[PDB]
């Protein structure tokens, strides 16, 4: 798509942010984005500005460009002020970023789960530190990864592949099959993630074991402060069978009732 294409001289760098990462200036705009380049394989790179190209929701970072007709390749998307959701709970001023906030983030990135699972995308590394923070709490899902998948199938991981253990979903660690159903268990997470501000998922516990433990039926306790609606939606992310996990609709329409109502 060339309406897509620009010459890499109409962006200049700025700042490098790791990991190949930049943050720049469209100058005939002078709008600061984001610039993926590439110094992974030439091939995964382009199809991955292809996906993004298809992508448009309020919660997904946009594309904005790509340079891809000479090396180096660009990535050009728009520029998320905050930095990752991860340290922004981390770093933030908690009666700011308070309950209500929470589920008005939650509410943003189910939407654009929503949006993934109703185009056959699956994204396989849902998690705070993937998720991008913009003024007045805005968020957006970055979608560098995206793979295509009909909703109804599974995607199996290349041999040998290495994972994230603690967002992982039990048939992805265990098969190497990874589905939308396995994007809920990571959202599940990313939920606990929001809720602890940002602390590391299942503290302490040894990845060995892991697995181990969900497979007995081990999960989370419920953080502090966190409301018993929305850990009981962590839970049902958490169901041990995939097709008992709820879809991503289900997910969005539950937060959106909550932050309503808040
Ligand atoms: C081409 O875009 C990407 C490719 C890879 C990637 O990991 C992200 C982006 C991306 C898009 N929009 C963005 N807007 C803002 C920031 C960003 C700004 N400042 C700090 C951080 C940060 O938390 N660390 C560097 C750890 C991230 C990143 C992006």
């Amino acid at each position: 798509y060339d309406k897509w294409e620009m010459e890499r001289t109409d962006i200049t760098m700025k700042h490098k942010l790791g990991g190949e990462v930049y943050e720049g200036v469209w100058k005939k705009y002078s709008l600061t984005v984001a610039v993926k380049t590439l110094k992974m394989e030439v091939e995964e790179f382009l199809k991955e500005a292809a996906v993004m190209k298809e992508i448009k929701h309020p919660n997904l970072v946009q594309l904005l460009g790509v340079c891809t007709r000479e090396p180096p390749f660009y990535i050009i998307t728009e520029f998320m002020t905050y930095g990752n959701l991860l340290d922004y709970l981390r770093e933030c001023n908690r009666q700011e970023v308070n309950a209500v906030v929470l589920l008005y983030m939650a509410t943003q990135i189910s939407s654009a789960m929503e949006y993934l699972e109703k185009k056959n995308f699956i994204h396989r590394d849902l998690a705070a530190r993937n998720c991008l923070v913009g003024e007045n709490h805005l968020v957006k899902v970055a979608d560098f990864g995206l793979s295509r998948l009909m909703t109804g199938d599974t995607y199996t991981a290349h041999a040998g592949a290495k994972f994230p253990i603690k967002w992982t979903a039990p048939e992805s660690l265990a098969y190497n099959k990874f589905s939308i159903k396995s994007d809920v268990w990571a959202f599940g997470v990313l939920l606990w993630e929001i809720a602890t501000y940002g602390m590391s998922p299942y503290p302490g516990i040894d990845l060995s074991q892991v697995y181990e433990l969900l497979e007995k039926d081990y999960r989370m306790e419920r953080p502090e402060g966190c409301p018993e609606k929305v850990y009981e939606l962590m839970r049902a992310c958490w169901q041990w069978n995939p097709s008992d996990r709820p879809s991503f609709a289900e997910i969005h329409q539950a937060f959106e009732t909550m932050f309503q109502e808040s």
